[PDB]
């Protein structure tokens, strides 16, 4: 994103119905069908 | 001014209080005493 460059009031900082569609909704195509659990040195069964 | 970026929905548009200062207040340093009137071709006793 372009760096911060200012505090503007007149900003309309409003969500729109369009962003719950593209943000929320589209990450379900990315989440598995399983998730791993891990030690703090490399050993995955189950911690 | 800077050229026309487009129309930007979330732009707040109101007329700010100090705007009335800024523009309108100020205008009466520059009102002079008179008003001439003038020919079509530089005539000025009031035309
Ligand atoms: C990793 O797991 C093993 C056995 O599951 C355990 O002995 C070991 O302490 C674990 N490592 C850490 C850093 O806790
Ligand atoms: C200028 O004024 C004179 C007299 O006041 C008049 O004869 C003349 O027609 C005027 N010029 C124009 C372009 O009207």
């Amino acid at each position: 994103p372009p760096e911060y460059p200012g505090y503007r009031p007149f900003l309309d900082p409003s969500i729109s119905p369009e962003f719950v569609v593209a943000s929320e909704q589209f990450l379900s195509t990315m989440v598995p069908s399983g998730v791993y659990m891990r030690n703090a040195s490399c050993h995955f069964q189950g911690i």
